[PDB]
RNA sequence: CACA
């Protein structure tokens, strides 16, 4: 399940309470409790949904003790392969663009969406190898199109 | 992006 997030860029004294409040002001329900580590922490969300209204209404947004922080999927290192999410798609965004700047970094086994509050739509996409969904994620996070940027993450290859 |  993609429901846990990683939360990036904390400060040296953000504190579990510190995070409780974020979230809570944002009223996105957590699953379980913060494990904060040393400048990063982990939560769990109830469901895929939570997760990623976390990451569209945090990442990058919010800023906890004068940083910004970053919300986004916790994927294990040994998981970020082929598979990639992309947020921030403009809303009425036709598939054959998306898809044109999509195979100018390798061959998509898949791209689907997922429903989303926002009026961005979100895509995950799967590559061929390793090798061109890094060339995605380095290329397209950042692509600004049609007014908006995209983001572009890494979300688990389990199978890989 | 967790691992004495």
């Amino acid at each position: 399940s993609m429901n846990k997030l990683y939360i990036g860029n904390l400060s040296d004294h953000a504190g579990p309470a510190d995070l409780e409040s974020v979230f809570k002001d944002a009223k996105i329900p957590v699953a379980g409790p913060f494990l904060v580590k040393t400048g990063y922490a982990f939560v769990d969300c109830p469901d895929e949904g939570w997760a990623l209204k976390a990451i569209e209404a945090l990442s990058g947004k919010m800023e906890l003790h004068g940083k910004p922080m970053e919300v986004e999927h916790s994927v294990p290192k040994r998981q970020r392969i082929r598979k990639l999410q992309i947020r921030n798609i403009p809303p009425h965004l036709q598939w054959e663009v998306l898809d044109s700047l999509l195979v100018q970094y390798g061959v998509v086994e898949s791209c689907e969406q997922v429903n989303t509050d926002s009026e961005t739509a979100v895509v995950n996409v799967t590559y061929s190898s390793k090798d061109q969904a890094r060339q995605a994620l380095d290329k397209l996070n950042g692509f600004q199109l049609e007014n908006f940027t995209l983001k572009v993450a890494y979300i688990p290859d389990e199978t890989a």
